[PDB]
């Protein structure tokens, strides 16, 4: 498949192979464990079950972690993405079919209590005002905001589920894999651009965000326009009226461009943007080096499973 001559990557990925085939073994020990909350959360230490069987999950990166650990059948509910009535699909069927407990920005505490969780996982970067009320319902662990700190968030889920050694082995295995791919594809000698379309804007991502951190693990370089760290992305309007003003899209150019769509509404205008005079000026477009990628893998999942999906797409950096 393609959109306006840009080829689509990831169509052979099988979402139902995302989850580990069985639950990772807990660290040896007693039926409860001490786990640590993210910076700023009080109390620092939380007693959690070794084998939680009704987990409420409030951040997408934690859904990803639980899948990577094979714990998905223990999830009782998950907060829905803010802009969607649907759970993510890239993690497979069990996750996609999970019931909601409100949204990630506005969890429903009544619905959480009615799910009778034995463990709640959430993020200090998403609901910094909810910790005491969640902890009053069940053992609650908060990790940091999703994004560039995804490995430490996965470590936090590991401790929260008594799977410290399992997570350490996943992270070691990922680092070795990412380095192998980067070495094989000589990734340090290609600059990659990260672009996300919304319904009415183009976001150009810098060096401080989830996909940037995965590219850095592989060693893929970035164009000078994408080295900023003050915010995740810069944003340029792409409505029909905006495009008629001949905006300069050069910040999106590189040796290769990976472009995702944040929504179906964004996808419905992607071909327009890619066919526009500002986009056609880009060297990457002239050289047929623009690729459309899965937004859940690249942008909204933000855990190990998503990171593995990015690394697969990075095999194209040294392609003809």
């Amino acid at each position: 498949t393609q959109i306006a001559g840009a080829g689509v990557l990831g169509n052979d990925r099988k979402p139902d192979e995302s989850c580990a085939r069985a639950a990772a073994a807990a660290d040896p020990g007693p039926p409860t464990r001490p786990a640590h909350n993210a910076a700023g959360v009080s109390p620092e230490m939380v007693q959690v079950p070794a084998e939680a069987q009704r987990i409420v999950v409030l951040s997408g990166d934690q859904l990803d972690a639980l899948c990577a650990l094979g714990l998905q059948s223990r999830i009782v509910a998950a907060a829905l993405p803010n802009s969607s009535s649907s759970q993510p699909s890239y993690l497979g069927t069990t996750v996609h079919d999970l019931p909601g407990v409100g949204t990630r920005s506005a969890p429903d505490l009544r619905a959480i209590a009615a799910a009778h969780p034995d463990l709640i996982l959430g993020s200090q970067g998403l609901t910094p005002q909810l910790y005491p009320q969640l902890a009053a319902i069940a053992p609650t662990v908060f990790t940091a905001a999703p994004g560039a700190d995804w490995e430490n968030n996965l470590r936090g889920v590991g401790a929260a589920t008594a799977r410290i050694a399992a997570v350490d082995a996943l992270i070691t295995g990922f680092a070795e894999h990412a380095t192998q791919v980067g070495t094989k594809h000589d990734a340090t000698h290609f600059q990659a651009s990260i672009v996300q379309l919304t319904a009415n804007t183009m976001r150009v991502y810098g060096a401080n965000n989830f996909p940037a951190s995965v590219l850095s693990a592989v060693g893929v370089d970035r164009p000078p326009s994408q080295r900023f760290t003050d915010k995740a992305y810069i944003e340029i309007g792409t409505t029909a009226a905006d495009l008629a003003k001949s905006p300069d899209f050069s910040a999106a150019d590189a040796d290769i461009v990976y472009l995702s769509c944040a929504s179906e509404a964004a996808a419905e205008r992607a071909a327009v943007i890619l066919d526009s005079d500002p986009w056609r000026k880009l060297s990457a477009n002239r050289d047929n080096r623009v690729f459309v990628v899965n937004d859940q893998v690249w942008q909204t999942g933000e855990g190990m499973v998503a990171a593995r999906g990015i690394v697969d797409d990075l095999r194209w950096v040294d392609a003809p």
